[PDB]
């Protein structure tokens, strides 16, 4: 139903914010980009840049994927990220999450016309 490039969009883009400035942002924004519908998505990383800054990051350093594919991109420069995860407290329909701000070289895996990416891999 969701394109690959859409669901990456609504699970990773988060443009209207700098930074994390709460420790309810992963609950929020978890929430609101319907992560936790029918159950609480373990980990997740929004990141505080425009669409047009991550999307350039298929065109910069490309590296190995976690799983050897070669379609992955580092970037350049570090970018303003929030890591989201699950909290021991945490349990659907109630998920709990610990909210941590970062400043941080992202992963994508990028693909299709126009190559856009698809996938967050494990952030450096």
């Amino acid at each position: 139903k969701e394109t690959a490039a859409a669901k990456f969009e609504r699970q990773h883009m988060d443009s209207s914010t700098s930074a994390a400035s709460s420790s309810n942002y992963c609950n929020q924004m978890m929430k609101s980009r319907n992560l936790t519908k029918d159950r609480c998505k373990p980990v997740n990383t929004f990141v505080h840049e425009s669409l047009a800054d991550v999307q350039a990051v298929c065109s910069q350093k490309n590296v190995a994927c976690k799983n050897g594919q070669t379609n992955c991109y580092q970037s350049y420069s570090t970018m303003s990220i929030t890591d989201c995860r699950e909290t021991g407290s945490s349990k659907y329909p109630n998920c709990a999450y610990k909210t941590t701000q970062a400043n941080k070289h992202i992963i994508v895996a990028c693909e299709g016309n126009p190559y856009v990416p698809v996938h967050g891999d494990a952030s450096v």
